[PDB]
């Protein structure tokens, strides 16, 4: 009964998800049948499972391929605790039972994020996309609590949670929208539109991830970081250079992956949510969060921010609505900071963006009352000319790049600050 | 460049039939056109012949490449002794001529299974599928005897006997059914259903052979064998452990191969017989043999068991039907053991399964008699509760595991008896 | 001037025609637009020229790439001496002008086949397929002489004489049939049938040239020749073995090339004449020549044998028809041997097959008169059964293999010279 | 490290250098052609292909020209939109000249810097000689009012056109937009495909066979012999003149046919550059066949406009003198565009004097033939000998002009440069 099982699942192929461009050959061929079936309004639901599982396994068979075993636990864990809650939802509905089931479903993510802090080493039950899978699972539990979701077969649950195109770190879905878009196969014209969009997305993702991302990450970023460390001090010009370069590199890499995921999802007939829609032209933090990682930000607005606001207003803990909104903004942004990983700089980034949103709300209210005062006094309202827009875009870009500098983790290297 | 032809044959590539998963890619592409051809009403004879011969040669070459020659002669032998009977079938059917033709058809198998016993090491005639090929050949000499087969060209004969997805050790087939199933190409929707079933079979075979068969074969079996040998004695708990582990490994490996073969056959538009249908849950041995190796068990039921019962009743050797049935069961299982190989443990396995079958028949008769006795006495019949079903399943499973342990040959190493 | 263009010609890319399976990928990709255009009843007549010229150049750019220059002379020769007849043909029909034009058109072939005998070195005009282009370039003139051929554009001439699929050494065409097949594009059903036949031919050509031809030529033939030379003497068993092996190798290589050429021609929409149709079941010399290199044998029957018979009968040189037929057979076979090449063994092969045809005609006449005599005398006609047919097949096969032994040129090494 | 050396690291694919480049281009352009078959445009795959091939053609040993290209693109966009915003209000007849000068400023700097101290400017790149002609086009078409609206996509798609980027045929805006927006039907598309295949084959023949023979086999030894003999003139001078002229034609026509074929595979038929020029009887009819795109461009936007400017100011008394001056100035400006050296300007002035002499001879011939018809004498016959004489003299003058333009006359002599 030797425990050489880890060695068994290590010589398997390691086809990287969106690695070399030739990958899109294999997947393309593997997606040739399913897409054809969509033209005839027929869904295989078996060959799709085969291709999804094969590509997930090829993606997860890395140097630390043992993570596959974690998956074979994680899935089971979710299947244990989602369905259990459903059984309870058949009989009764209590706040504490829902809280316990949600906490148990999100527990693997909590362990993966916390264990490197306490023990200092990666947790056993960690794999490539556990930061983007639990968001589906807990989401379904939430959809049970509100009563929107009542019944679903296991095939639907597993084909939703373990979606291949958006598995590693991709757009975050919900169960209602995904299921409704999976049941009703779109007609031929919309299918052809989606095919054209998918080809365009594949080409754009090639450009983003294989040209711009490589240039900004593996060519300028290392020498810029080394020069910044050599300069030393609290701040310097190389710090600004690395801030801007890393911000652009992060955006380009994430947008390239998102385009790849959207293209592959379209090739299966499903319209996954978009992530980035020109986020750097944003002229305000609130508008920025409607552009940067749209799936994640919208998910947190739907399930973490709005529900917290409702809870706070139900108990009327805070008198004015503005104070409740500010508190909920800070809590939501801090929690979003936690999701990346509980360190000093990720939590700093979360609180930073929370403070930014609070300042944005305060400035919106103050601008409204100042416009009212000026209009009442006969003066014209504040100018909306190109100069004001340029100033707003510049301020937003500077704040976003400062946030991406803190989030970059470069402040741990520049300043050896333990906490 | 060649030296001896055997070395040149060894030079040829060796592709294990259903070995690495990558193998399924090759056949997949090799089966891509033909399957599409099944959608329409045409079949590519030349392509099918070429792909079948190519994969047969690839499976036959390797360290024992000379076996290819043993195949070729064998083929001629069959063509020598099948068609001859056909000509004789045109004139008359004397029993002794039919017996002689059947014996000459199955003579290569007799020599292959005899030569290792009674001195010697191994016969030159032996090759990969010789154990599962004569069943097809003697599958026609019998049918000619019954008169249900009259005409067939060489193309049909060799296309059936040299079937590629069922060559190495696959679901034993019959001629009439195979010809009737290949003459009529199935419709489009049935073809899509067959494609889905083939994909499910491929996935399940992956699970059955490359995951669980590996675990039960190369992880637990060697340590359990070592512990059992170290313990010694007539028997011990490690013997029970190795019995259970080997039985599971054998079932999983055989089911994986059979599902692979059925999937590849379905991709060729032909529905080969199913070998395994949920064993280990059978209440009775007689109902176990309708689920374990279904193709071979049904073959022996049709062409060996029932025919022998007819022969015995024609000469009315025994007084009652029950004795004839018992003797037929014993002879059928003994012939199965002989087909497996003429050793001590294979014959022990055959005799033990025959004993199980006859005891099952006797117990069924006794239970029917006692139920009649209770019915005529007014007493409630013996309970058929879930506990009785569990008891029957447990007894059948234990007997099957013991039979597999005997068939393993591990008992021979353990005891060294009858060496 | 420098004269270094030959060196330039040696740095062009090289692609052996039907050399590798990957060559068919390029060929199919290039010919797909032509097939699609055929499906819609359209011929580009320019893209075809481009693909044909590119593949001819890639085939002719071997180690002796200078042969390309010879082609750039040969065409400029043939055109000059084809149209020179066409202008004259409209005016008058003097026999000597036709003889002179035919001789001048066949002159490059005469030089290529003669110069290696006189000077001992390859002639300048020689290139890959002159012996299979002079036939078309003299068939055009012969058709002009009969008056069957009339006004035709240069495009038709150059697309007929320089046909890409049958350029190197392929099926020999005529102009009228090829032109009529080129003008009338076949319907969609015939196009599908031709595509299926072409795929079958490609697979069979793979089997013949890349498997059987290699085995019979590069593996057994050199050892057999070496052992035959070591044995020495006028005749020996290794010589018989190498005779049979080389006969099979020659047939398989030529049939593989012919099937490749037929497939590629079918992909262009025209069906070139077949070359081999089971030559080794001939049962007679006449039925052998109606099966062995059918395009060449039929060409020589149409334009060399029949015309010679007509010439001899017009002047009634010989008293009876049989003498004229025998003389024409001998002359035709000697001229075929000449066309192969002016060596002792090629002329021996030609005159040998001529003697064979003569004695076959004598045997047919004697069998006819003997059957008549036996029928008149009441005796049964001589049997025509399995054994008689087998004896005829054996005699024909032995004579053909002796002919291919003489034609092999092995006699020059064994009998004459020293080794 | 990302530097100029990093730009030099990128692969270099010389435009229309080897047939494998054509295989690459055909494989890349096939989807665009099939899409145009069904009357749709991608506007993204086209941009990616164009940018990729431009970069590959630009990433040579001196690959620092991509920065020059980016600076040129920014400069052209800035000044074109500056004029467009200004044209909406009013035209002052001098702001147009200022904008035209600021648009041609990169070109004039690139053509002046080599001949001022020692070297070309840093902003020079591959196709700057054939790109400015498009930019000024826009400005010209804004002055006449025939162009009013265009987005950035159309403008950059027209200026950064891939098939005619390096030295391909010079286009105009209005025609290019009219041809791009209206995709041709299926049958005309097939005809264009056949013409493109014919162009590819003929370009193969022109550039990869004949140009190689006339450039690498005869030109070096002929130049060597001409230099060895020396003197003002010699028979090897005539040999090198003829060989260089044939090499120039068989190379430029091959490249132009390649560009036209690649453009046709993208559904746009760029203007034909060469239509058998050597058979032209007269000098004036020669310029309608040799470098047709460039000659027509200079006829439309440089010659006729200058004639109009001179006539509206009535500087000269009669039309003939104005036409002569316009011809001389047009040919001199073409010579300047080629490069500011002694032999390019000599070539321009020589072609100008050829044009004016041709005009004068045509007028004199018309007058003398009118007098002959009045006097009863039959007009001079032209069936086979007069036409041959005209063709021969035009060909001789063209060959001499090409010899002067060759720059070999500079090596042969040591005249003041
Ligand atoms: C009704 C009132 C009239 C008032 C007077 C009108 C006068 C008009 C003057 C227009 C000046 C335009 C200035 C921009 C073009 C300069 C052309 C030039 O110099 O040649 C170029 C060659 O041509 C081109 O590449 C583009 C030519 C087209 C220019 C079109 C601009 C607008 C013209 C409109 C009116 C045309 C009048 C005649 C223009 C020559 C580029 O130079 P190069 O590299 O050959 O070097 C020569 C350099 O100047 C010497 O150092
Ligand atoms: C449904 C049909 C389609 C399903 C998928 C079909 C395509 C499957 C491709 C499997 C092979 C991928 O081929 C790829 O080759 C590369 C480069 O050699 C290797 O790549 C990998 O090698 C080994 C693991 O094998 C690792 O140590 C290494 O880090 C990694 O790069 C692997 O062998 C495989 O990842
Ligand atoms: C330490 C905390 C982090 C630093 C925080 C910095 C971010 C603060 C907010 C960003 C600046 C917002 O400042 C200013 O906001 C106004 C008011 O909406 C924006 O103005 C805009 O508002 C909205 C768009 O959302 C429109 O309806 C309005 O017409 C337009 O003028 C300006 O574009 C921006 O210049
Ligand atoms: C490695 C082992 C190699 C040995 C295997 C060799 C391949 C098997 C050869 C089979 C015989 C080929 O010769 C065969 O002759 C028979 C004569 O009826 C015909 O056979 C035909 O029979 C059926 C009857 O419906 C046709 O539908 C079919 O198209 C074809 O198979 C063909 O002409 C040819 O297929
Ligand atoms: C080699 C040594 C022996 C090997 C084992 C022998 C075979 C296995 C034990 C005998 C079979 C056990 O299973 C036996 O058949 C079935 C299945 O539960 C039960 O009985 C079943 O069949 C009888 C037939 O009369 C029905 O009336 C009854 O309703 C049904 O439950 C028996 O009560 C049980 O005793
Ligand atoms: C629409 C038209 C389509 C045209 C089809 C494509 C034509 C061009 C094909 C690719 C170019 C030729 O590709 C060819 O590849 C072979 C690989 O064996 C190489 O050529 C080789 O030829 C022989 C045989 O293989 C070798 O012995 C030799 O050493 C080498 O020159 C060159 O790389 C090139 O000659
Ligand atoms: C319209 C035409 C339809 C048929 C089109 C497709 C048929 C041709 C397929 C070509 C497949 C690839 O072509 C060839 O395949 C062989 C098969 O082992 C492999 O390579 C083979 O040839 C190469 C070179 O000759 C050898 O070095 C090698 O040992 C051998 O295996 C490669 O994969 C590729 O060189
Ligand atoms: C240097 C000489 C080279 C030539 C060598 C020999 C060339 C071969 C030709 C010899 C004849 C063989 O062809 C001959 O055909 C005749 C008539 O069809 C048949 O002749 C045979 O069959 C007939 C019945 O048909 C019977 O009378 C008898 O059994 C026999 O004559 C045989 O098929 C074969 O004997
Ligand atoms: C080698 C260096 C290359 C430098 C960069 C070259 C790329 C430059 C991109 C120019 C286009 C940017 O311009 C922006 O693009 C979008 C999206 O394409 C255009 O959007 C649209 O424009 C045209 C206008 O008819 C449409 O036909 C087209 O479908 C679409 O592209 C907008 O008009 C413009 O807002
Ligand atoms: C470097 C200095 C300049 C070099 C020379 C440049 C001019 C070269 C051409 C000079 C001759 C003009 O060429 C002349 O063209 C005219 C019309 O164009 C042709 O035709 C004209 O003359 C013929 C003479 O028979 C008459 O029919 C009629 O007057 C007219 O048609 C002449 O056949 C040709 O001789």
């Amino acid at each position: 009964f030797q425990g050489s099982m880890i060695d068994f699942l290590k010589q398997l192929p390691h086809l990287e998800p969106y690695g070399n461009p030739f990958y899109f050959i294999y997947l393309g061929i593997a997606l040739l049948p399913i897409f054809i079936g969509l033209f005839f309004k027929k869904r295989f639901a078996i060959y799709e499972c085969l291709v999804s599982i094969t590509f997930i396994v090829l993606a997860l068979t890395g140097t630390h391929a043992s993570q596959i075993l974690a998956l074979l636990f994680y899935i089971v864990w979710q299947i244990i605790w989602v369905y259990s809650y459903k059984r309870y939802r058949s009989q009764r509905d209590n706040k504490w039972v829902f809280y316990l089931h949600s906490f148990l479903v999100v527990l693997p993510l909590i362990l993966v994020k916390v264990e490197p802090t306490i023990n200092g080493t990666q947790s056993l039950l960690n794999f490539l996309g556990i930061s983007y899978l639990t968001f589906r699972a807990v989401g379904m539990i939430i959809e049970m609590r509100d009563g929107v979701l009542k019944e679903f077969t296991l095939g639907e649950f597993l084909r939703f949670m373990l979606f291949m195109p958006t598995f590693t770190s991709g757009p975050i879905d919900r169960f209602k929208r995904f299921n409704e878009d999976y049941q009703s196969i779109p007609n031929r014209d919309e299918l052809l539109n989606m095919l054209e969009q998918a080809v365009k997305y594949i080409m754009l993702g090639f450009l983003y991830k294989f040209v711009l991302a490589q240039i900004f990450g593996s060519m300028l970023l290392p020498p810029l970081k080394a020069q910044a460390l050599s300069q030393g001090g609290i701040f310097n010009l190389p710090t600004l250079g690395v801030m801007y370069v890393y911000g652009f590199d992060l955006f380009f890499d994430f947008a390239g992956y998102s385009m790849f995921a959207l293209a592959v999802s379209n090739l299966m007939g499903i319209k996954s949510p978009i992530n980035f829609d020109k986020p750097f032209i944003s002229r305000d933090m609130k508008e920025f969060w409607n552009r940067w990682h749209m799936s994640l930000s919208f998910w947190f607005r739907d399930f973490v921010f709005m529900r917290l606001v409702i809870v706070l207003m139900r108990n009327k803990v805070f008198k004015n609505r503005n104070t409740t909104s500010n508190v909920a903004y800070i809590i939501n942004m801090m929690v979003m900071g936690f999701w990346h990983g509980i360190t000093w700089y990720y939590i700093a980034y979360g609180i930073f963006h929370g403070i930014g949103l609070v300042i944005n709300d305060a400035w919106l209210r103050k601008k409204k009352t100042i416009n009212k005062d000026r209009k009442k006094a006969g003066l014209k309202p504040l100018p909306e000319n190109k100069w004001t827009k340029a100033l707003g875009i510049f301020i937003t870009f500077n704040t976003v790049m400062l946030s991406f500098l803190i989030f970059s983790g470069f402040l741990n290297d520049l300043w050896f600050t333990k906490k």
